[PDB]
């Protein structure tokens, strides 16, 4: 139980590295078979087919990136240090992705916007989860007069999603991390110049 | 003759750009594009010599979309700052026109080919540099005319600007609303006019 229990975790890790990488369609079976020793058969033993392990795939990387998250946001006391702490978990991706590939939520999502009921919904549900998380920040800190209570908060999420994922995708293209820490600093400020109060 | 053969190219490129930026690269099958320009293997392997091929010309047929729907969007206006602000407006026209079918064929191509095709980079990065050096030159100018704060950085500017825009792109289009696209327009248009700006 144990064997199958962790023949089953290292498939699945080494399926998101891969799909990461180069994407459900574009990953054959045959190279993830190849890097689980699994050339000759077996995959199937886990799985019943690639679609049921892409989406095995996609929820472990959707944890690991939960984890990258509840880490960086662990032990900050003012709601406003623990909003650019989130800001600062997507900066870090420059050098040191989710897994390799970048982010998992915002490769997935272009591969399956056009494509995939499925991976399209499990990647909205991630992207919900950091916002309900962005909302009861700025609940919290309204309510201890940390943050201003004009601010909306499901704007700010919406913003802080889209520039940080957009500056993801320019810094694995352009092989720096620059746009990651233009748009930690551009929105770190924003947020202490026009959402901070006390 | 060699006109039918450069204009059968033209129609294969482009049935291709629109699947690919849907289904990807590696998920486009010759036979999509087969079905898309209705043409056999060897109709279309007689204009490109490979998928490969085939694939790079489709993505310049994107580019030169792309750079279009820019040139007449950023056209014609009376102050640096409008026209900066017009380059917000093509990405949030893309709510319900994307360049083409399935979003921005920058951001999609730069999700496939940043970790697996070093030419596809390549070029995805070309057109990155080119709406740099657009927003770089409106910098310039606007200083030049008093329009734009002198102590203003240009490229951090329009790195921060494709980065907001494009990750809306793919926000509004997995969210299946433009608020996100509103959004992140509003914000810079706002952020531009009330800090970068001069006057
Ligand atoms: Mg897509
Ligand atoms: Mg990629």
């Amino acid at each position: 139980m144990r064997k199958g229990q962790e023949t089953r975790e290292r498939v699945v890790a080494q399926a998101a590295a891969l799909f990461n990488v180069s994407g459900y369609a574009g990953t054959a079976i045959s190279d993830i078979m190849a890097a689980t020793g699994l050339e000759k058969g077996g995959i199937y033993r886990h799985f019943e087919s690639k679609e049921q392990l892409a989406l095995a795939a996609f929820d472990y990387a959707a944890e690991k990136v939960r984890e990258r998250f509840a880490v960086g946001l662990a032990g900050h006391k003012h709601t406003v240090d623990t909003i650019i702490a989130f800001l600062d978990v997507f900066r870090s991706y420059a050098e040191r992705p989710p897994l390799v590939g970048g982010c998992p939520i915002l490769n997935t999502a272009i591969e399956s916007d056009d494509t995939n009921p499925m991976l399209r919904e499990r990647v909205r549900a991630v992207i919900d989860e950091w916002r309900e998380t962005i909302r009861t920040l700025v609940q919290t800190g309204i309510a201890r007069g940390e943050i201003r209570p004009e601010v909306d908060a499901d704007r700010l999420a919406l913003l802080i999603i889209a520039t940080m994922e957009g500056a993801v995708m320019l810094a694995r293209i352009l092989e720096t991390a620059t746009p990651l820490e233009h748009a930690y600093t551009h929105l770190a400020t924003y947020i202490t110049q026009q959402v901070r109060l006390a």
